[PDB]
């Protein structure tokens, strides 16, 4: 016998499990349409040069490498989307609003925390210049999360913006921050040239904890206190107010972000990170192109939400359900039965049939074994008088119409 | 810059064309769930042990393979559908309707015809004995063309049992049938140790078109295929099937029916394809036979067709509102409506940077439109905004 299990690392859908995807998948969609927002997709085989140019050599050997001419799977989908709104150019017509939830590939170890294969709700808005786009692309992130059965008290977003810290700086060192002893930053940060009260600008900001802090240093004016205050003002108005928070230790990639970071979390302090985003204006021109062009987007894992949804107790309970089961009374009656089957279809129901014999009662249980709703017994005596027998599993005879 | 093009052979979705995609897997799927069918999926990376046990080490060339230990992107579905069902056991309850809608890699070359990756809708009932799994699968098949506008008139399927040409025989034949000239097989039948007198009965088997010259040749094979048409016609597809003894699309490895879809006027490769296979699981190390129907649904040639015969559609990014502030000063007040349309169930969007009216109402059409929601300070001091549909007003609006 062969390996029944997936190869290390991947998750099998049979129908239970992938009945709870498609559910989560449905909300993203759900969410996506609402939002306006157009679905997109890639292959998941693309160049190795295009991941290469975005993070160096180093990361083909955190990813599934192979040749033709070389190609790898995706470790992540963002570097594929400007690779096609590039090939667009000038065509594409702007504000454009892609989502997509590609698979991607990350060659890593097992049992210890990740698992090599993850879905992923992306969305990003292009060219807006604006803070409008962050607004919109939080409120997003707290919708999907509030369509999961979500609240403000369990979850919450935290808001930074990359432009407090580079402002504070008056070139390479926003890598520094992404790692964290306290102590340790400080060998990291003095080697790049900065006396230690410079180190101290940075050091103590991080752990700054609101905006008016953030103002009392860079001040009221500065264009990224102007923006946190003007992000805060819209996504109040919008109406989730109570879900966002500010807190100057979101560095999660802080280099290959421009403006304003964000990053969804559970409140108790239980998990990762739940989605995290940003503006990165810089995309486009990483992959070489002429014209600098706006962006904002946020990646929304499908593996910390379920464990949050599980804890919380928010994990729906999901069955295969059909219309009908329709029920032969004997082999003779299956061409009746047959198009009775074809006529509950057409009508837009969901019908299944009994496909060796069966005793009636035997055939009662397949309907409730699987999805039942009703059950259509499809007897002569009642056939011959333009008949047919319907039991609900919440006889009665039917023409029916 | 960098190459901006896929890999090569591999399609890009934007938007334009995703719309397309995400329309005929809408017909797989309404017809899955119509038909009672459960999705299923698997990971693309499987053990390449899992594909070399289907088919031989040949494929371990044809193949994407790489080593972490041995894997390889599939080329298939299937030996996931038997990997999955075998981890089950005896807990799977059947019978089990299953399908899913897997993406599939094969290294081939791309200006001579196959293009390295395609989407593929299978479909398997799994525990069946009888000839109403293949009759149903049928069904699905026909039903998921039709959906998408072709009648009987364009399109069809072939019929054809491995039991017409087994039976005949009276072990390893079927192989060479799938290559096709009818001399260039008669060489490749006697050249590995068959008579004269059994190429003429294995040449004139396949040279049938009618299920009345294979009974004139009770049995098993005929006793289905009598039975599978009945039921078919039955169900209201009879217009739809045709029997042909020529269906040897990888015979071997179907143990019942088989089957091919295929557009009528003789254009187009295979549309969809399947058979019975009773062996499938007993072939990845199963003790207990299991028996097992299925097919394959490209999802690249019936789009071809459907564009040929003009049935492909017109699809359309749409949005319900596109919220209109009149200015900067009245966002906070467009953003609060924004909530409410979207939390009402529709779909909105708003304009994001600072613009002109009439700049705004054309990104408006430029988009979907169906309504604009202009939203100034006159009308909502009032308690009242500005709707103008794009088939002013005021209202509050609920």
């Amino acid at each position: 016998m062969v390996e029944t299990e997936p190869v290390q690392g991947c998750r099998d859908f049979p129908p239970e499990t992938m009945r709870l995807r498609k559910y989560l998948f449905d909300v993203f969609h759900s969410t996506a349409r609402k939002f306006g927002f157009e679905e997109y997709d890639s292959p998941v085989l693309e160049s190795e040069e295009l991941y290469i140019r975005k993070a160096g050599e180093e990361i083909t050997e955190q990813m599934f490498n192979f040749i033709t001419h070389r190609v790898a799977l995706r470790p992540e989908m963002t570097p594929s989307l400007a690779r096609q709104l590039l090939a667009k150019g000038r065509s594409l017509l702007l504000p454009a609003k892609w989502y997509s939830i590609p698979q991607c590939w990350r060659y890593e170890a097992i049992t210890r925390g990740r698992r090599r294969e993850h879905y992923q709700w992306n969305m990003d808005i292009i060219g807006v210049k604006s803070v409008s786009s962050e607004v919109e692309l939080v409120c997003a992130a707290c919708t999907a999360m509030q369509s999961l059965g979500l609240s403000s008290k369990d979850v919450g977003v935290k808001i930074n913006s990359r432009k407090i810290l580079q402002t504070v700086v008056e070139d390479k060192f926003a890598p520094v921050c992404v790692i964290v002893p306290r102590e340790e930053v400080v060998a990291q940060l003095a080697a790049i040239g900065l006396e230690s009260n410079v180190v101290d600008a940075i050091t103590s900001t991080l752990s700054l904890k609101t905006i008016d802090e953030i103002a009392q240093r860079i001040g009221e004016e500065h264009e990224a206190v102007r923006e946190l205050r003007d992000f805060i003002t819209q996504i109040e108005a919008y109406g989730f107010g109570d879900w966002v928070i500010f807190d100057a230790s979101v560095v999660r990639g802080l280099a290959y972000y421009t403006g304003i970071v964000f990053e969804g979390f559970d409140r108790d302090g239980n998990f990762r990170a739940l989605c995290g985003g940003g503006r990165y204006d810089n995309l486009l021109t990483t992959y070489g192109s002429p014209t600098a062009v706006p962006c904002v987007g946020f990646g929304f894992g499908d593996c910390v939400i379920v464990e949050l949804l599980n804890e919380k107790k928010l994990l729906p309970e999901l069955h295969h359900v059909v219309d009908d089961l329709v029920i032969p009374f004997d082999e003779t009656m299956r061409p009746h039965a047959l198009s009775i089957l074809r006529r509950l279809r057409d009508a837009g129901r969901s019908a299944d049939i009994v496909f060796d014999k069966k005793k009636v009662v035997q055939a009662f249980n397949y309907a409730d074994r699987i999805g039942a709703l009703r059950a259509v017994l499809v007897a002569p005596d009642e056939w011959a008088r333009g008949e047919v027998r319907v039991k609900m599993l919440r006889g009665i005879v039917l023409p029916v119409d």
